[PDB]
């Protein structure tokens, strides 16, 4: 019984066992988050340096060979960043001069948006904001400041970020989560690097963190390969009771576009410290599966928590069960999609087959992962083994709902792709004799040009 | 545009030209006539054995075999068995023989004169056929008058038998005993429902039979005349659910027996038979013995063709409720999906027995269904399934590309042209595949 | 079991006794109309379920029409039930050519048009030099400038309003203008209460269907001529699309022509005629019509009774097979939302009767738009609005005293229902009214009450 | 814009100022202004005396806030109070060991292969052998005491339970949540106390904490007046990954029954020691409102947190956003209910009017509060003003979805309840001139059994 929601697990020091408190030891430890249900590790280049990142990547390539399973490599960029008080205390506040881009009536928030300073006056002397306090609270050395609803001219791509992804593209990554995507352009420029440097295979998840990115969700979905729902920044930058509705609506739109969405931040946050999750958190990751998410993500829980292995297995088991109730309660609705291509109508016909019968497995023989993404779109009640013929495409499919990618030789004009499909499934022990599978391919290899053939086969 | 609903035309004198003189005033003359019913959209000729001798039926079936040669199209051959058979308000009268309750009605001449038995009968309103509604009278499940006729038919070469006055599975099974004992298992059996006992046992009759003939004449006398609309909707639904074929019969373009144009109730009634889900519509008297036989076929074909353009909006069958009971079904379902997802011009099934062509027809895709079959008897046996166009082809070799043969037979048929998308289903590889197991979406070159 | 689908029975010589002799007995014409004998012939059609009589002003002079309407006013008193009076206009016409208003059609019949003869059985193709194509006169797809209202129709409608009619059925409606011109006669002469049914009978009438329904009080599908003027195999699609639309408009539809035609000669209808009446009801029609079958046929009483039982049986299956859908309606007024809530109530429990205290019949029309699964008793306060309700689906009109501001209309409602013989005790009814009387502007209260 | 989803706030030291009261009265007072609808006194963290004066404190809180609220008492209910491989032992013996509630021999009920979870389902002791002769247990360590999936005959009515139920009924309460309900009888011998005392008007909420209570859900719902989903204990008694399944299915069965349902546990949990909620917490609160819950519960977040007023104002914000997405995402579907009574069917028409037109308010003239409970079940798109004529059913409606309980003098047989209906709502500040409202009542008053008539009126 396989887990179909993918897990994106952030890495950090928690798994890195430093001289007993060291590669092959902590590679044998992250190879355990792989066996536990992690499909992609996140490297947040906001909390490390290239020397620390470049190392923690060669050590995961070690764990893949320990565990036998491969995983995806995702770089998260850093992107635009910016004494206890009591109410009414009118004060003020001081590399871009954001002076004329924040206006009166805005709100300046410090630390997880925990202290509000409404800007009441435009002091123009020392270029300062005459603000005042709305609630008692702190300002600590170096904590996040968000000025919501403002459109501060941050670069489409900050070169701090430019250098970061360029280093990732040369170690060997598969995805880039772009932080603070406000327009399609913030995506296009990271795209222009992936093609310039010869890495068209990389997939871009835009992170939606503020109102600029929600009011542009369409044109961003169009330009990106996925959406990461960075709820943290979004839950400061827009009303905190609107991220449940914005999350339901993002998962639906992104599924409609045939792309991947990842639901992020705070999913098992207690389990950073304590060894068990609140039932508010088991509710959350469960509901993300019913809203249609491709993948659930661990941030702090996996990177710098006491229980890194525990929060993967936890998510894994919640995800595993919540998949069992998508028939009854599922919110995605494939029956409303326009089938906009021959491969997509085929993907529909496969969903129909799994609804009509007990299909154990769908197999697709796919060069670029297109029919695998499209089958995944329709969320069949069966797992999708995607036989592809190049590791980059294989790794590129590891966040798609239900997809199990697997390398095999590109087939010649003279070999039953249908026996190959049965053979590779059984080798993987995903089907036992008498199981029914749905195999799709473009046949005959040579004249096919797209997936064009659906076959129902019972395993010998 | 191809007529999906099939027409069963009852044969008789109205087209048979005897010594140059028409009916009511020579097989080559009558063959050029029958050739015109065929191009007009007759898919199957009916031979009602209830009115005719064995000399007559033999000679007509002669005439249509020539008609196919003239017409360049084949049709099916249907034998209608005859089977079981038999004053003013207040006159008191008796009649002479255990199955008739004192309370039953007797009706002489086509259910118009009413004898309500009281011990002895009494008239109720102001060698004839008699009905006794709501009685389980033990007519032989297999009569002998019929037993001889059926054997006489299978002799000549027939594809269907319509069993008059079915009321239990026994009445069909014993006619199916005769077909697989003469080595014509290939013959398909329509169970005419005509009375309450038929309707009460309709499920077991559907199961035994290959299809129902909704026999509305007798059925109008035997059940209350205002429930046959209700029965017609519920029989078409159930037969369809059982992957079988339902003919809707008698009185359809009635006044076209005498006048050149149909009443607006008649047009409405053919029209609604399609919307309810009929596989076929039937002309009885209208084409057997009537002044405008070809105009009756042409009118029904024109009506049938329109009503199918509205099956999506108005249509009553609903394939989403069906349970796919075999791997061939879930692929029939998956074909219907394909035709819903994009503009598909034709379904092509390569089919040894026509099983696959029937499950596809069952699902009623929005596309015609070209059936590529390898013997004349499977071919003719598919001519009453909704939307199936039977086309004889050479059995594909172990090297032939059957998706190519599907395209070439369809372009030969003139059912497709360069640009059209088609769905093609097959058993691959040929011979070793136990059932249709492959679906292809092919663009026509 | 009250028949909720109303019937329109055309009257004619078939029910009329002329000196002991029935219609067709040798020497029946130029005799003495036995009016009291003819009145209890007619009176039995009324009991058998005829809800309104059609006087077809194409096959009668003004005196014979005037006399028959008299006989029907008697028949009511025998039957102890009242019916509506319907005038069917002659309309624009051409016959073998004689044209109405002696018009010259020559400058607007283009070439490539058809010319049909006798019930559309023989075709003539304009090349008028015209060729025969196969072995009354219609000219499909033309816009012959027939006056929006001729004069013979003007005089027919006026004679009829004088006698006292409740409905007019306007022949060959091509646009709203044909309707608004008869609506002006009706208002000009005091008869603003009269209701107009447009007969859609041709391509321009169908092309203009929306604006016509907007002008009229409802539609008479006259499938006869419609099937000569448009491709015969469309009449079903048009029947279904007109019923759905006239219902979305909360107006009345009548399905008509050849419905039980075999019964005009032989005494039992064919299977396709029983089919046709059944499907009309399942389609959504308020009303089924008889023409020849009841006017000059050998079994007018039987054809009425047959239509009634098909209609009574068909209605019991509207819940399954029924084509109309009151769920997609937009409720455009507070009375409609009350109509909606009545219909919801008759769906949650068994309701044997809905009652409405209606001054104008509005609430009655809006309730019957929603096709609740009960009967509708309309208690109205004059014979004009009572009779005017008589072709609305499921509506039983009954005249009662206008309630006073010191009256329980809910007890009035129960008392009248028990008087009519529709309820017994323990039955559940929905009652609807504007309370308090003389202060409520509109039907604003519903109540569920045990008899 | 009023709030329809009710809040149950648990009171504790956190709002109270020796214990003063007039100072504690004006903390509790703005909890009511925030949205707190019913106060919960968990009678397992305090004696009869202290919890007595807190109920005295809130009723003057009521009269400074200018709104009345409800009184819920949670029984202590049944209880058992007391690294890998360690083969320890634990004893069934009493007064030696387990502090079984009211003392019991729990031996011949806990079979081998069960599981003894000490310290909040923290530690796991897999029972491996039974010492039939001694009667103790032989366990083996795996990774308060809960023993899942066993029918321990816990005191169906302990006198410790019997004691505090009677002190509440004397002090003026409204609801009793009954802990660890496992059969119908656990509500009967507490309802038999209420009818006894002359307090049949009080309503009982079965707290479902264990598996027996989930196997017996139907007959308990039949016997109780509501369910409190105690996701605290439930997460330990059943597999933690199914409490979101069981929560969704509980709320459905409870709302089909026409009874109240409360989502409790861990809901705004971080809002105890931190000032803003996790994004998994807000999604949790949000989802239970889409699930169709009548009320949402704060425990320690208002009983002993740093931010009790803020926990209620935030929960009040999430409830009023989720309520506005009920016509789109709502899991409850009233179109499937059978309409059993003539009051159900009148409630069904009120629903109809709120979907046929803009209905600002539905008003019920009710005495039992029945009609207001049938209307609430069908969840009309509008608030419910329930007029009833005594503070002893006025209080009991305060946990029903959407209903604003308001008291006035019972009407005379010579009046139009409708006029007084329009008159309360205008005084109540819920409607202005032109508002369309739906009034339901039984007429004529003094000779009419059930709720009888429905009227549509536009506010004078
Ligand atoms: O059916 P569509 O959307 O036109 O996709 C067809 C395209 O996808 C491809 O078939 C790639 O498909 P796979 O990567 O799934 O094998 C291309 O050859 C082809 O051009
Ligand atoms: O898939 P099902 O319904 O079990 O039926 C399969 C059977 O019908 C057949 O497929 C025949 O099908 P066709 O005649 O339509 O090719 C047999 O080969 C097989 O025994
Ligand atoms: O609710 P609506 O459609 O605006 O109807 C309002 C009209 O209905 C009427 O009550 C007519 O109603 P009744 O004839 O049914 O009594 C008028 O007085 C009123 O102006
Ligand atoms: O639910 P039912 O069967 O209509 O019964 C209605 C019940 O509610 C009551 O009408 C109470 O109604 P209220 O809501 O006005 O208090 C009782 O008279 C009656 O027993």
């Amino acid at each position: 019984m396989n887990k179909r929601v993918k897990i994106v697990a952030t890495l950090g020091p928690a798994v890195e066992i430093r001289g007993g408190k060291d590669v092959e030891a902590s590679a044998k430890n992250i190879a355990k988050l792989i066996e536990a249900g992690a499909n992609t590790f996140r490297f947040n280049f906001s909390h490390g340096d290239h020397q620390e990142q470049g190392e923690r990547m060669a050590t995961v390539k070690l764990a893949e060979k320990i565990a036998g399973k491969k995983v995806g490599f995702l770089l998260d960029t850093k992107g635009p960043e910016i004494y206890s008080y009591k109410t009414g205390e009118k004060i003020r506040v001081a590399a871009l001069d954001i002076y004329d881009d924040v206006e009166v009536g805005r709100q300046v928030l410090v630390d997880d948006g925990k202290l509000g300073l409404r800007v009441v006056a435009k002091d123009d002397a020392t270029r300062e904001f005459e603000v005042e306090v709305e609630n008692d609270g702190i300002i600590a050395k170096q904590k996040g400041v968000n000025i919501p609803n403002t459109k501060i001219p941050f670069p489409a791509l900050a070169e701090r970020d430019n250098d970061d992804i360029r280093f990732g593209l040369e170690q060997g990554i598969n995805f880039i989560a772009i932080s603070f995507v406000r327009t399609a352009k913030d995506v296009n420029e990271v795209r222009a690097i992936c093609e310039e440097t010869g890495n068209g295979h990389v997939q871009l998840f835009a992170k939606i963190e503020n109102q600029q990115g929600i009011d542009n969700l369409d044109e961003i979905i169009e330009a990106a390969d996925g959406i990461m729902i960075a709820r943290g920044d979004m839950g400061i930058e827009v009303p905190f009771e609107m991220v449940p509705v914005y999350q339901k609506m993002i998962i639906k739109k992104v599924n409609a576009a045939g792309k991947v969405v990842i639901t992020a931040t705070n999913m098992l946050e207690t389990m950073t410290e304590k060894p068990r999750a609140t039932r508010s958190e088991v509710s959350d990751v469960f509901n993300a599966v019913i809203d249609g998410t491709d993948a659930t993500m661990l941030s702090g829980e996996s990177a710098n928590g006491k229980y890194p292995l525990e929060s993967v297995t936890t998510m894994a088991t919640i995800d595993k069960n919540a998949q069992a109730l998508l028939n009854e309660y599922g919110r995605l609705d494939s029956d409303s999609f326009e089938r906009n291509s021959k491969t997509e109508v085929m993907a529909s016909a496969v969903k129909d087959a799994t609804s009509s019968m007990d299909i154990k497995l769908v197999v697709t023989l796919t060069k670029t992962g297109h029919t695998a993404r499209l089958i995944s779109k329709y969320r069949p009640n069966a797992d999708i083994l995607a036989l592809t013929f190049d590791e980059l495409t294989e790794r590129g499919l590891m966040l798609n709902w239900g997809v199990i990618p697997m390398l095999t030789d590109a087939p010649s004009s003279t070999d039953d792709m249908f026996e190959i499909a049965e053979r590779k499934a059984v080798e993987a022990g995903l089907v036992e004799s008498g199981d029914d599978i749905v195999i799709v391919a473009g046949v005959p290899v040579g004249e096919a040009v797209r997936t064009n053939t659906m076959r129902i086969r019972t395993v010998r």
